[PDB]
């Protein structure tokens, strides 16, 4: 697939609103290296990895998800 | 989905064979968080997110990842 992400999501937000997590790592097929979320409700959001506010974010979601 | 792990990979490897991270929390679907990587060459595998190992690759990779 070509980049998913049309724009990102850009107000910090808590963890417990994510419910799962895909990292797709740049390459041939995006040139972004894109972080989408699907939130607790089934909406989907696209974060900026470059944000210190996601990656706080996402280590939280990961902390809590793996003792889940 | 239900739970989309039959088993999980019990070895170590580098964090840069992979280039998609996918992790599911437990919820009604399945019982368990699920962590799901696509490798460099598109086989999927299943990590323990409970194993310390585990964690350690997926914070490489995100950052990696995340000033790519």
């Amino acid at each position: 697939l070509r980049c998913q992400c049309i724009k990102t999501y850009s107000k910090p937000f808590h963890p417990k609103f994510i419910k799962e997590l895909r990292v797709i790592e740049s390459g041939p097929h995006c040139a972004n290296t894109e972080i989408i979320v699907k939130l607790s409700d089934g909406r989907e959001l696209c974060l900026d990895p470059k944000e210190n506010w996601v990656q706080r974010v996402v280590e939280k979601f990961l902390k809590r998800a793996e003792n889940s």
